């Protein structure tokens, strides 16, 4: 193992609270740190918790290529990798949702021989489904650069979300610290009206950046992304997000082989679980207590754990060592090495969770911290299928 | 304002680590808890951050319904908002991403008039792009559940990325402690077969879940899918990518509208930016150092921050009071409650920063904690785009 990672972290989209535990535990720990984040109070952050920092963002410049930018960028990264160190690279959101030189980077970080890994983040996207009320399961997610989806006549679905970013620099190559002068808009408009119709709505999106305000959420007609005082307001954090024109009917072929047919009755390809969409033009109303979730209701009050339910059966030094590989790098970096070694030296193990732990593996480590049922095990593996569409 | 809140949050993929810093906080402010994660480690960690925690996935039964556990699940957590409580579902993952109950409860609560909130979170699809080293950015990113996807016959692109949900329970909608037996498998294949060829890859995807593991990673070919001993490695936390099977073409009218066209040279359709993606079918080898990208390389010896780069130019208080407000859910409620009275019990803010908060603006927050040079106000708005594709 040559000396020397390249370990590429996110920040999420609000500042500091959606950074995750483990992009924080490598930024600590980290040689040296390598940033491009848009709100100060993330900078600031960041900057309390490695002492060796280098903004990345002062590699852009007016008119100057987003191109030669990222190759810089990425050079400065790999440069001190090659000497050894310990980087981490941190760009906001999820680093490797629209981003360029995190990508490069980390592959010519590998190709070279070293240890190189991205850690996901919360995106744009993510905001956009949480903020938004939407579901990428329904029904069904078409995400594209708005540069890209005019050049390359990337396809729409008018039955599913379409999520478009950088639609405040289309065609836009370069970079200017006071903004984009976005003159041409108009383009993404006639692809939008073409596809989708002059009514139809499109939601511009900016997820709040700091923790006290709240999104922009402002849904337009298509027609009305045209007019000026609209079109200025959409900038270099704006996505867009456009709701289906109809719902898609089910497929004869597939019901049957599916064995989905009982009298014929499959749902309406209307008949919505609730809760509808509500950018979606002319959505109906859909009850949320109907008769089958009534009688589903009546039923909690006589629940008892089914048989095959497996309770949490874990202890404090189970918990303590657990937590400590997620949120420790080095205690991880411990681990990996010589697991027999690190097992044997955490205090208070029981002789399972140390077993456990000395092995490795996910049955060995669950089996320890959650009572497996008798029941269970006689019938014949994680299984947690939270959408049913 | 009705006493009783709902927040759902995400845990991530990956134990503990993939959580959030604000899903964090929440679960520690709750006064309930309600969560539906898969790895012990995590549940344990939730365990020990609040007292009073439900764990929903005892509403699961081999037989029943998921959609009467769906609505079970949602009921739970909307007692307890309309009891008063500030409750917290947590969710692994994104808890709106291929989510029923999150979105059902969230809905409801909404519509009874208490605040509700859903809270991003690192979704399987966040680390497929972080492990499988793509960007849904280049060249588009197609998402589905895959029943749904074969059921309504959801439109497939060879020119961009393909990821498939769920695709260890095809036509199930049920639940079983033990697994599902995914016997309709050989129906998603056929699919596959028709809209890309035997030949092409699929890539079998599980994300690690503890901190030590590595993902799954396994190329197939689509014909490979339907040997026995391949089909049954696909499970409940299994996902599939589908690289494309080629590159699209630029459109000329847009070329001339977005006026790209200096002598005609656009680059080619196959002329990509380094790196390629290493899982589409015969990519040819893209060179990370162009002679372009050895200029700007050596541009960084003589690099000086442009004259319109901000630095940061903040304050222990001022940095402190932003974190708080981030990671402390109650401190964040008494600011949006009285931004003048939160921000004149600030201890050490300088006026401008007290100003800032007093005001809540974005632009007044980042005017205090940022040096803006007088050349940039001179030309005329956050500005940070990472690709250029
Ligand atoms: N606060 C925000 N709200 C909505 N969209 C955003 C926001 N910030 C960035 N974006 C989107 O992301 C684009 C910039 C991307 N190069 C970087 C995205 C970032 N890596 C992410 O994970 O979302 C912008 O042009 C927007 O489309
Ligand atoms: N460890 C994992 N690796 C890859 N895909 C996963 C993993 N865990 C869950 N999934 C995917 O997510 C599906 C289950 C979903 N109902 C829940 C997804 C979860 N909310 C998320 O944010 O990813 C599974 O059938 C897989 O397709």
């Amino acid at each position: 193992t040559k000396a020397g990672s390249l370990t590429i972290v996110g920040t999420g989209i609000e500042s500091i609270g959606q950074m995750t535990l483990q992009a924080l535990s490598y930024i600590e720990a980290a040689a040296k740190v390598f940033y491009c984040v848009i709100d100060p109070a993330t900078e600031a952050f960041i900057l309390t918790k490695n002492k060796n920092c280098v903004d990345l963002y002062q590699y852009y410049d007016n008119g100057k290529s987003r191109l030669n930018t990222y190759t810089q960028m990425s050079e400065l990264m790999v440069r001190e990798v090659r000497k050894g160190l310990d980087v981490v690279g941190v760009f906001y959101g999820h680093p490797g949702v629209f981003v360029n030189p995190s990508h490069r980077a980390l592959a010519i970080a590998k190709s070279e021989g070293y240890r190189a890994r991205m850690l996901p983040g919360v995106s744009a996207e993510d905001c956009l489904f949480a903020d938004l009320c939407i579901d990428p399961s329904n029904p069904g997610c078409l995400t594209y650069e708005a540069s890209d989806f005019l050049i390359r006549d990337r396809p729409v679905s008018i039955h599913s979300h379409l999520v478009l970013f950088q639609v405040g620099c289309v065609g836009i190559a370069d970079f200017n610290f006071t903004g984009f002068d976005n003159n041409k808009f108009g383009v993404l408009v006639d692809r939008l009206e073409q596809e989708y119709g002059a009514e139809h709505p499109v939601v511009h999106y900016i997820a709040a950046m700091m923790p006290h305000q709240d999104p922009v959420t402002d849904k337009y007609t298509v027609a009305q992304l045209r007019e000026p005082e609209i079109a200025k307001r959409v900038g270099g954090v704006s996505t867009f997000y456009i709701p289906p024109k109809a719902r898609k009917a089910s497929n004869l072929d597939i019901i049957r082989r599916l064995e989905l047919l009982p009298a014929g009755q499959v749902p309406d390809k209307k008949a919505r679980i609730y809760p509808a969409n509500q950018w979606e033009p002319d959505v109906p109303e859909v009850e949320p207590y109907r008769p089958s979730d009534q009688a589903a209701i009546a039923q909690l009050a006589d629940h008892a754990p089914p048989e095959q339910y497996q309770p949490l059966a874990t202890s404090k030094a189970m918990s303590d060592v657990m937590t400590k590989l997620a949120l420790d790098p080095k205690a991880l970096a411990d681990y990996k090495a010589d697991h027999r070694a690190f097992a044997q030296s955490v205090p208070d193990l029981t002789p399972q969770e140390r077993a456990a732990l000395e092995l490795g593996d996910s049955w060995a480590i669950r089996c320890a911290m959650k009572n497996m049922p008798s029941s269970l095990l006689d019938a014949a593996f994680p299984a947690v299928i939270v959408v049913g569409v």
